[PDB]
């Protein structure tokens, strides 16, 4: 899951640790092998650092307690439903879907049938 | 058993890791490597999680309480009984028996010693 | 991709080996490591074999050797099967057949008796 | 595939090396690791061997070498056997013999005498 | 072990885990890796499960109380008894010695002194 | 750079394998181990696959295919747009957009209908 | 994270081990696999050294209480927004932005919009 | 195989390697890895070597190289020594000598006098 | 180890767990990566199995109380006193020197020389 | 070498394939496992594209490919700027300004007026 | 930190075992995966021995309380000084910078500025 | 260590494990992978076994308080001293040093500066 | 092999290298993981070298160079320091000398006068 | 081989890949893992880079470039500096000086000013 902790950089999560410790903080580095930097993170005993380096060989598992919207899963979903017509825009974190449907984190831009399946996928995705 | 648990995706499932927790939730994906995120889980204490992301370093085992019925083990089955014959159908997730026999979740539509062999087959595949 | 090709069997595949060899048949086996057993295979000097049994190190990569379904025709056969009700969406090569049920080249979308019989359109274009 | 090759021990393979070599020979013995030794194997320039040790790493891949019995030549035995018993049905390419005996190009369904019967005239089509 | 575990396919074995925990239940799929699939299992707890999936890396043991004739088992040992005769055939469930004599699980079918030296060699077997 | 792919998901990138084939085509997946999926992928001797499952010990390299926006070229259209609000600022190959919105070849920064019309003609551009 | 520690060389460190040990000191020396050597360290036991040898097998996270400025890290997210104009510049520890522009540990040194620009993000950078 | 090859210590084999030499001598060690020391060892450019230490990674496969006793010429022989007690079985290939000795091409069944004799002519046609 | 664990195939030895579980049975099967399958084993709970199947990662170390002669060993030492002149064949478990001496696990027969340094030598090693 | 190439990030550089390829530019990324991102950069044929992905399991070598700056020049150029206070030392090849700047082909040493003064003139001859 | 270690053999050091034990000895030996022997070595409990040999999976941590003066690492400061014109001589352990300047751990040798940078360099490495 | 390891094959040494056993007997066998043999060992609970077969993975470190001469040693050490001029010699345990000095355990034979240097040599390396 | 390896420090060897080099030359040093560290030692070029260190990975196989000791010759010049007290034995290839000194082609066994003689005879021909 | 290599730091080293490349440069890094770093290195094609940054399963073997120090010019030359105390010793290849001063052609034993003086004329030895 490179790609979803990706998806968290800047927001705050929980990295328990198999020494007992669980930090938490803002997630700031994730590379391919999971190793994990956190900003400004604290441990239960309350002691507090700019920066925690985690080596990935002692993460147990990583919490995150915020949905956070994220479009290229989103793509991924659409996918599925309109086969070989999707793509996403990393420029603008915006999905399309053929040339006249654009679904942004706010919601679907389009009309017609496409625009109405893909407003009903999103709102899927959205729960 | 990467196979295996990609049938539960969307499912409840309980994962106990080597540190002693214990986590409930949905399964959200599963990779190769068999790292597992779960979404809307909980641990035993109570607390609750919108995604959490094992490291399958240590994840011990995942249980299932559920029954989920799965065509490509049901295709898989049916290619011992009825050897070069079989074909799962990812599109209409359905499995083809010969020419005139199919095989969905809810049963076996078709007639003749075929039709009949599949249907003993599919009885006992739901165990 | 062991779900993705998992999602395949009985379909056929080529497997392309790094000695240069590539063999077509029918995907019979994939396990976690990526060994993959084929079932009526041949190679390109037209050996036939019951069973290939693939080493993982030696796989450069799996191909589709089926093309997607021609959404065009499907409609021109559908619209003979439910008079009025079928149109072809040009924007997204997709066919809707009613208010309710929705065929895209990877499957159909959809419950009912429209849908069922769909998928018995599908899966008879699928042969 | 250890399982599946673990059950064609004493079964003819043929197994592809990546420095160009083909043996071809009895699998013998296979590992967890899918190291596999054949027994009587010879290789493409015809030199025989009795034993075979071949290591995992340079194996490419391991194919059989029988083709699967003709199931109407097996039915056209069969009936010999059991005459008027017997129904060879196109649709899957199986064997009936009575009631409780099926035949697949991979094997024999059924118990009793019948069943044990039809086994061994499968076993002989292996042995040719 | 692989090769053994799979002769105890459908059987119920223990599998006792480096956490401490010991499931027994039908060993339902075994792999290259030893991954386990355990199903109707239960713990020591009490709890049970319809499919257990247990990673490899946390299996200490696996155990059987009971005796299960593997034919394959028999074809390894005639091997050196009857050297360069023997042949064991999957489509059977049979162990074939040179051209006329044939053991299956419940015995020695044959005449003369091959059919005599495997008859002794089946009863060794048998504990 | 599992994350970098990832982002290029639906756009159509090269990838040079270690036998000498090169497929092009739609990213599909990718996993961490960097195993790749392509979609409607073709080599270079022309057969086309609608999907291609390329393991990760063989993938040489992976390359975009797509060449950047021609910035000049989008400074003249957004201009056609967006009248006497239009500044190609060569220093950083960057136009920007009245005060609030900034456009670079790989992004438009801002908020509001300024920033929202940016992003659609650059999308415009994406698509061709 | 071996490029973020090499930052960190010469400056005061705390690494936890898994013995549940924890040394605090300078940072000397960290190569690509994450062993660690540090000057001068104690553990919490009171004990100091001239140097200990840290092997990563062992190591659980490496934690910093310091803001330490990285130009590096700078020259990354600068090349986000002025993409194909940034140059880091290790000779003097400086990134450039075009020709005119250049930014120190101190500050944007330039005029205009992209000097500007360049101001506003090493502001955010400082945070 | 360790434990196959480590009953052929003494015994000729060949060993292939990855880079085309193949090296035949007397096996002189075997590790867990699979690291084979050969004694006396040539290469097929006739090269000799008192020993060649052959790292498991280059290793394609080790094969035997002494062909299995002719059992109708060891039973023809065995005749002499005793005579009218003898019989070679087709069947299997075998050589039964009296009734509580038995002689397969890779060993000796029994214990006593007749087996112990029996042992050193099938020696004896080992070292031809 | 793999090849002195095969000697003791059928002997009855002793398998202790990194978890603390001890397991005493007949060694049934030995592989190269070292897992273990016992036959009619039992632990120190005195709970008793027809099949334990010991992965190698748990295996701390596998005991014997039983001396067992291995003819390939006395052929390693043979091939010391006796360079280029020793052969073990697994047909009869006997070990060749020069083509005149034979060793079986009860004993050296030949005469002459090299029989009484082969006699010393298996004395010694048994 | 992980520190010394993240130091390099915007420098021009060469990475060597094992399939025999070479591309040339822009090094974009370096992480631990040493995979390399490449932005602009070209192939011997003379193909380019704004990004490569370069899996480290196939590079050979990363050679630096800008030459180092000619201190004889430098101090040339910089006597213009610091009349009579510019020194150039043969024995080292280092550059003398003043008596507390010093300058050599990796960096500028000193600190005040002078020094930030000969730090822009150094990275002048790194610009073009 | 195979190369700093080197530097300290038949220097006293000791290693912190993850069994929890201490040794305290001379470093007779280090190779390439940091297995370590210990020449008349002792532990907490007061047992003494001739050689401990240690399996480098069960190393913590090894430290030594001795300022030893290596320079290999002079050479590698030095070089970043007057890159180009170093030189570490093993032969004399001794480092040449350009060609009237040399180095040994006793000081700098030779005169003009080179000597001069080099003696500041040289008292700064000794800190 | 596997070849100091191997000087010691014979003689007594103790194995230390990480599941807190120690075995004390004769050093039998040793391999690459440092798996060991000891012959006649018995464990601090007094319990005796003709065979230990140790996993190398459980082995913290093998202890020895035996000073035991080897041969192979003083080469490398004389190689420093004599570079180009010596030579291990196996079949009889001795240390050539040129053509007219050769050391056994029992010291060196030879007359002239190169003995006297080589006798030095020796009583060192006995202590 | 370390162990076999590490017991001819100081002795010639050759070492094939998968790249198709074969170096040869002292055997300096050995590790655990078989890199090996050889002293004065050339190519087939002719090219020599005061050291060359080889990584593990390429390394195909190490092969003695030394031919084992001519006993018959041994025996020979052994009869003109000890006598009418030499007994080559053709059964073994051995040297007997006295009855309390046995010479073979890897040592020297007996202690005493004759013995330590019978090793510096057997060093002589090591070092011609 | 780390620590030795290590040791050769700021020499000149042959590195041989296994893409057939040979680069020959200054020792500029090691690391545990054997990747390499030269400095000012040049390949068989005459191509040479400031830095070079080899991926240590590339690397074939590592060689000394420079020849040994001719130890009986060393002595001829130790004479005009120390008349009448020079000795060289064919036996071991070895100069003496004084009778507490040892030199090798590794390097100098002995302490004090004549081991100094020693030190220094074995540097202009090895220097060009
Ligand atoms: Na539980
Ligand atoms: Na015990």
């Amino acid at each position: 899951f490179v790609a979803e902790l990706n998806n968290l950089l800047g927001r705050e999560v929980q990295v328990v640790l198999s020494n007992g410790e669980v930090y938490k903080g803002v997630l700031h580095a994730v590379d391919n092998q999971l190793n994990i930097v956190l900003a400004n993170a604290s441990n239960k005993a309350g002691e507090k650092f700019n920066r925690v380096f985690i080596m990935y060989r002692y993460i147990v598992h990583i919490d995150s307690t915020e949905r956070r919207i994220d479009m290229r899963e989103f793509a991924k979903q659409a996918e599925k439903i309109f086969p070989g017509m999707v793509k996403y825009i990393e420029e603008t974190n915006v999905v399309l879907i053929g040339d006249k449907v654009r679904v942004s984190e706010i919601g679907v831009e389009g009309v017609g049938p496409v625009a109405e399946r893909a407003k009903r996928l999103f709102e899927e995705f959205l729960k």
